């Protein structure tokens, strides 16, 4: 009839809006029909009955403004880790399997948002490992080739999205789980800055730096997901934490990025070109480029390797595992690392933690000069053999860029960085100070356009396929803004030469308006390089209106800016064509009555004025 | 010569600077003298032998700036918890002694600015407790009566301060040992926000709770050694953590204080009669008080004797029990609650730290509301045969009180609130915000002008001497601040009725600068109840000279400021007497061109106009 496999989120939406309540949930009853669970596709552990889906599909009936609903019918699917109230909770241990009368709070967003839930996607069992290869409901593969690992814990949801199932997936993260996965099937692996999605119906794994985290194939759904799940949650999630208000959404042209001077491979010969690669084409965005002595951080994963953090995984199962539950159960690997943690004493949990706290000074220390780690996503592309082999070795590799992201409170986005010989991809993760998650998002999109330039960068699986226009960001909502309403009218306009001045100060643009009929504009005598106007209200009625560029400044920046205006400009509030008074640049009186200050209300804004005598 | 008891730091200031160095020495040494170790003085475990005063004093008269040090020659104390490289550290047990190379950085500040420390001060064993009793080396009584217990565990320490003996002694707090010895002997218990004193030698206790604290006689001695110990060793702490940039000196004068709805007194019948006394001396400077449910706060609290805790202390503590040492060395009680630790597991540990957060976000929602909490110091005044009664109970119930102080990360200050009908002291306990103690000192001294009218408050044991001038402070000092120099001309002056938007934004009082003669001073037209004047340069020499006061407005704040000032008048810049340009408020044109508008430069300056007009 039609094939859906590799839309995007808008995709789905365009087809729900031309047709209809019965023909859009046909392609969703047949979307649903081709999937299969269990070990015939190692991908799902378990899928909604049809009957499930009517219901969903029902309540999704009852929501009243549906074409606003950013998600409206897009079938997503969820790590075994996540609950649901449609389907069982598993976390790769069919005995551990309970039923969760409630949805997890992610999940209940999502639905909220008008998100359809197609099933539990499997996860090396207990949320514990990089592979993907340790859960009894099987060893999900690469996307692209089946000698090849997934990578974990996400593995499911990574492969569900990458052979484009389904647009969106939900992974968790506390030490690579929803990075590493990214890499190895084409994706896009946001992991959020920690407590901005809430836990609340997630198993715990590592409570204290556990992250649920999406994949997407693109950065437009990455963000449409974003906007979603970050919400606050305090009294249900002893971890979550409220975002600020004013989130940067762009980094400066020259931000500063952060490079390890040690590269370790293992061995590895194909990755460190598309690495090397995805430099270059940083610092030709115009990036500045840093080579940076990592120790600190690799000392803080030491922390995690050495410390009792394991401890908080016990924690977590100490009492299921007291249960003596059935031995075909349980992954022998996961139970091993698991029970580590009887070995560390309450003195030693501590004894670590001052050395997490040590660590973090110099890590701290370290990024107040930097803006983002630019970092291999992971060193290997591990085949099913090599891990079969070496089921810990493996593992640790690919955890070496991964372990400190958490311990450190940061944010990161794993992004697709080409393709070896073999034609499997790899990738880099941009990893960002807290907060800075839409800026990582746009900081990808500036690799993107250099990387893969014109339209050629390619989705999941579907190596053949082009995104043009699905790497688009909408930046942050109006909902997030929390500053002072300022108007501009001359130097400060979008080209004119210190409109830098507003984004130095994350100014946010809001519309273009014009004074009401009240008001003179002048050009000032050129004393510095830069020509500067000056409005007047005057109030002989011989006033008409002048262009406008309003901004909102956030009120922690409003200082910072103000700072940089000089004699004899100031900020004071013009009237605007609304009848509305808003902050903006005004006038001392003296200004423009100076030798030279030329009557400019004429021109209508400053805008035509500074070219023609240009 | 003059006795030497009960000098404030100003007193031994002005001495040595109208004496020689010999007879400074002399001083020092009389004083020496008088004191004797333990048992014969419970209060101090050891005391530095002349020579090595000497070798003080000599490296003190090495300095080139000796009378510009805050702390020039004036004794001090420490606790025997707290490295000084001229004596021993012990913790109050003979077994545990060992001989530090350097000083604790906290010492060596102190040191840097001129302190003389005079010996190591006596504490409850390994600093648990709050009674001042578990310790072998003596049972340091009340230093107002013999039968009474000083309060611990910083028991030494508040002894010698308050028989006037130093003016300054260190202790350390982790849930009242800076709090209760202070309102037991009349004095000043300053515990700082976390991680503002460093801990770099000091013998860990709660290492993530712990804080140096300072006891005094009076706020003036309080502030002056804040500010030389509030310095950031961010690589030898790992909870060392810097102040930011402009910290709040003051509330304003209508700030919300919380007190507790509930509030145990176990039987006491004097110290409540204390406690109102004070809430409504608190009524009486203008201040909110709020009634609010200390449960969450009361749930922290239960925390830390239920929980994993205590394992902090085992941590510090272990190897040195393996060494099976001397019973007679060690306190029973201390050894039971430290081995007590053995109970717990890394996994139990974490378990109890997500319930510590989960608590938090209940504190965090509750306080964001409040600027201060006013609390009861400590509800008893335990005689020592009543803790030898119960060694258990007291404890507990001295610490109903000050138990969730540090785990919520507050700041704290112990100040005394005036004597029970028997002769005995007690006190309040004011706890703010993390980096509040500039405002918490310039509370406490709010509070004294009213619950101590017209200079009768007494300090330490001294029943028949008044504090004159010496509970008068500074204020942070400017080289903390990091803002925008703005002048004001109108409404915003000292006593103006808009002035209250400068301390509301956190503002600085810099100094009273006037224009150059380029000057007009315009009264607007009278339209609300509130009068406006406003500056206009003018070029053609027809101007004057006009008053303004001139702040620092933190960058940060600057936008809120701005918010409030509306049409006609803005911010623009003023150029000063020296040529200097500087922030100011301008106007617009139409402003004192509107019909009604007064020229009122002939007057200099906004008030001389406002009460000519009266």
């Amino acid at each position: 009839m039609e094939s859906t496999l590799g839309w995007s989120v808008q995709d789905w939406l365009s087809f729900h809006s031309k047709s209809t309540p019965t023909k859009s949930l046909e392609l969703l009853e047949n979307l649903l029909k081709s999937q299969k669970p269990a070990p015939e596709d190692p991908a799902w552990i378990s899928l909604i009955p049809v009957e499930d889906l009517h219901h969903q599909w029902n309540i999704l009936q009852s929501k009243s403004n549906k074409e606003e609903l950013p998600l409206y019918g897009v079938p997503i699917a969820v790590k075994d880790n996540i609950d649901y109230k449609g389907l069982p909770t598993t976390a790769a241990c069919p005995s551990y399997l309970y039923q969760p009368t409630r949805d997890s709070y992610v999940v209940e967003l999502l639905r909220d948002a008008g998100a359809v839930v197609i099933g539990k996607t499997n996860l090396d069992q207990f949320a514990t490992g990089l592979v993907g290869t340790r859960s009894p409901y099987g060893k999900t593969p690469c996307v692209f080739n089946d000698k090849y690992v997934s990578g974990g814990s996400s593995a499911g949801s990574a492969s569900v999205v990458g052979r484009g199932i389904v647009p969106l997936s939900l992974g968790t993260d506390t030490a690579g789980a929803g990075r590493v996965p990214a890499a190895l099937n084409n994706l896009i692996g946001l992991k959020p800055t920690k407590g901005a999605f809430s836990c609340r119906g997630v198993v715990p794994a590592c409570k204290s730096l556990d992250c649920v985290s999406v994949f997407a194939l693109n950065l437009s759904d990455a963000e449409i997901a974003f906007k979603v799940m970050n919400k606050p949650d305090l009294l249900e999630d002893e971890y979550s934490r409220e975002f600020p208000k004013n989130p940067i959404s762009q980094y400066p042209k020259d931000l500063t990025i952060a490079i390890p001077k040690e590269v370790p491979w293992f061995g590895e010969t194909e990755n460190p070109k598309l690495y090397t690669k995805a430099v270059a084409s940083l610092k030709n965005t115009g990036a500045k480029i840093v080579v940076v002595d990592f120790e600190p951080l690799l000392e803080l994963a030491r922390c995690l390797y050495e410390g009792a953090w394991v401890a908080e995984r016990y924690c977590a199962t100490r009492d299921f595992l007291a249960t003596n539950p059935p031995e075909s159960s349980l992954d022998e690997t996961v139970v091993n690392i698991i029970k580590g943690a009887v070995k560390f004493d309450a003195a030693d949990a501590f004894k670590f933690e001052y050395k997490r706290q040590g660590i973090l000074q110099k890590v701290n220390l370290l990024l107040k000069d930097i803006d983002v780690l630019c970092v291999p996503t992971c060193p290997l592309n591990p085949k099913l053999e090599e891990v079969a082999q070496e089921p810990v070795l493996v593992n640790s590799r690919q955890g070496t860029w991964t372990n400190f992201v958490n311990l450190a409170d940061l944010a990161a986005l794993a992004v697709p960085s080409g393709f070896r010989s073999d034609g499997l991809p790899n990738g880099i993760t941009l990893i960002g100070k807290k907060f800075s998650d839409y800026a990582l998002l746009d900081l990808a999109k500036r690799f993107f356009s250099v990387a893969f330039p014109n339209n050629s960068r390619t989705y999941g699986k579907f190596v053949d396929r082009r995104i043009t226009v699905e790497d688009e960001l909408d930046g942050p909502s109006k909902d997030t803004l929390n500053g002072v309403k300022l108007a501009v009218v001359g130097a400060h306009l979008k080209g004119l030469p210190l409109h830098w001045q507003l984004q130095k100060c994350n100014a946010t643009y809001l519309s273009s308006p014009k004074t009401s009929n009240n008001y003179k504009l002048y050009a000032l005598p050129k004393v510095g390089p830069v020509l500067k106007p000056g409005l007047r209200r005057v109030n002989d009625g011989t006033g008409s209106q002048i262009q406008l560029e309003v901004y909102s400044v956030p009120y922690d920046r409003f200082g910072d800016f103000i700072a940089m205006v000089p004699e004899p400009l100031g900020i004071g509030s013009v009237e605007l064509e609304s009848g509305e008074w808003v902050k903006s640049f005004i006038c001392e009186e003296f200004g423009y009555t100076q030798q030279g200050t030329v009557d400019i209300t004429k021109f209508g804004g400053f805008k035509p004025y500074i070219e023609h005598i240009q």
